[PDB]
């Protein structure tokens, strides 16, 4: 997260830090708890991941320093990638992680409500992107969970900033026309949370962008509401 600040413990209880143990353990991507056994994240996070066995999900985490060899974690039983996904910039950058065990909710770890199709007309004015990603470019994973408030931008306006891409209705962008605040490497898969009527919604999933926090280069996120049907179908035993 570029241009953000340190988060408060338990402030983003749905945020998880997804790690890979190969070759040696490290943060790989962000993710959001959406069910007692489900994490919603980005599909491009699993490039090269041949098996869910090397994945480890950590919830109720603020600082990466909290994570040690003796720290409890959730194993991944199954990785579910949307069957139409090819690459982040093409859309369909969404994936589900079925945990080997159930998450016991608490103030430090609880789910985030998915957006309702009857909210597409709703205009979010209080959205934040969070993560342990780079603060600058060519940097490194941060210790403390960073947060940054970022206004959404219309797709028509986003399309203007990405003339070489096709910004579909399954994508949603956010950023300041002057840059400065934005998601960056390591923030992938994390949530874009908007607070509407005292309730938090998982509006988007950090997917891609051009560089980090550049002027006239809004971050691009998966438009979660466009996938509630997909999510139901895939999480229904
Ligand atoms: B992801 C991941 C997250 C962010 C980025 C960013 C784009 N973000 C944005 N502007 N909203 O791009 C870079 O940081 C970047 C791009 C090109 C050259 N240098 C840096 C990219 C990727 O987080 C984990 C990673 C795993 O695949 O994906």
């Amino acid at each position: 997260i570029v241009g953000g600040t340190a988060s408060v413990r338990g402030e983003w209880p749905w945020q998880v830090t997804l790690h890979t143990t190969s070759p040696t353990q490290r943060h790989l991507c962000g993710g959001s708890i959406i069910g007692n056994q489900w994490i919603l994240t980005a599909a491009h996070c699993f490039y090269g991941v041949e098996s869910p066995k090397i994945l480890r999900v950590y919830s109720g985490i603020l600082n990466q320093a909290e994570i040690a060899e003796d720290t409890s974690f959730f194993g991944v039983q199954e990785i579910i990638i949307h069957d139409q996904y090819k690459m982040a910039e093409s859309g369909y950058d969404i994936a589900l992680l079925k945990l080997e065990t159930t998450v016991n909710y608490a103030d430090s770890q609880r789910p985030i409500s998915l957006p309702s199709k009857g909210d597409r007309n709703v205009i979010y004015t209080d959205c934040w992107v969070t993560g342990w990603g780079y603060r600058k470019l060519r940097d490194k994973i941060q210790n403390t969970l960073q947060k940054a408030k970022i206004p959404l931008v219309t797709n028509e306006e986003c399309q203007k900033r990405y003339r070489g891409h096709k910004i579909t209705h399954k994508m949603i962008c956010a950023g300041y026309r002057e840059g400065g605040k934005d998601a960056c490497k390591g923030d992938s898969g994390g949530p874009l949370s908007c607070k509407h009527n005292e309730v938090w919604h998982l509006v988007g999933i950090t997917s891609w962008g051009e560089g980090c926090a550049q002027r006239e280069r809004p971050g691009v996120y998966t438009n979660v509401v466009e996938y509630v049907d997909w999510i139901l179908e895939k999480t229904q035993a």
